[PDB]
């Protein structure tokens, strides 16, 4: 029951979105190596996802949490990069979509830096890149991003250098950076019911001048 809306380049919807995503590009630890080398994007699409029943299956979740903690979800707008991007539009997020071997455990992870998710669109480390050319940094081929409204509610700090269960009396972990003071967080979540693929983000990125 998933319908994808275009939003044109004039919405401020568009814009708005168009602009976390541009503005939280950072450089990354591996040079590129995962996600490619760029300092922007050329977006192509911004589609709102649309589906009655995963929206309802977030609210009621969403007012669970909020119960669970004063009254507050904590709901951030994050970033989310996965091959399953089309799985996770139709079907909601659910286990399949947890990252087995992340440092906080198996659960679903999102980012502040949009750049970030960009090295999860082909694969962990970014796989072995476009399917068409097999390149990391490919430049031509079409990619896509979720940018997710995902409840955190009370949210376990971890310090780092940068499926399971929340930590005790917890409904969510935060990855705080600890090393690179350019890095934003990153979060994790341990049931798909607390996240929202709101908009499904179709761009290339751009090879630096
Ligand atoms: C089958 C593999 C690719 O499952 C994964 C799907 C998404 C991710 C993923 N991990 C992140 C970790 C930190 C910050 C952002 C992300 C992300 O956007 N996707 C990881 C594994
Ligand atoms: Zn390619």
């Amino acid at each position: 029951g998933t319908i994808l809306i275009d939003l044109s380049p004039d919405d401020k919807e568009f814009q708005s979105v168009e602009e976390e995503m541009q503005s939280t590009v950072r450089e990354h630890r591996d040079g590129g190596h995962a996600g490619g080398i760029f300092n922007r994007y050329n977006i192509l699409k911004i589609q709102k996802v649309c589906n009655k029943k995963l929206w309802e299956r977030y609210t009621h979740r969403r007012k669970e949490v909020s119960e669970e903690n004063h009254n507050h979800a904590n709901e951030r707008m994050l970033f989310h990069g996965s091959p399953f991007v089309n799985a996770i539009i139709h079907k909601g997020f659910d286990e399949r979509h947890a990252y087995i071997g992340g440092m906080f455990g198996a659960g679903i992870y999102f980012a502040e830096n949009s750049s970030k998710s960009n090295q999860y669109v082909y694969g962990i480390g970014g796989g072995t890149g476009c399917p068409v050319h097999k390149d990391r940094s490919c430049y031509i081929c079409h990619r896509q991003l979720l940018f997710c409204r995902v409840t955190l509610g009370k949210s376990f700090l971890q310090f780092s250098a940068m499926m399971a269960h929340s930590p005790p009396g917890h409904h969510s972990v935060t990855g705080r950076p600890s090393v690179n003071g350019l890095a934003l967080a990153e979060y994790v979540i341990y049931r798909g019911e607390q996240a929202y693929p709101e908009y499904l983000i179709t761009y290339q990125i751009m090879r630096p001048e």
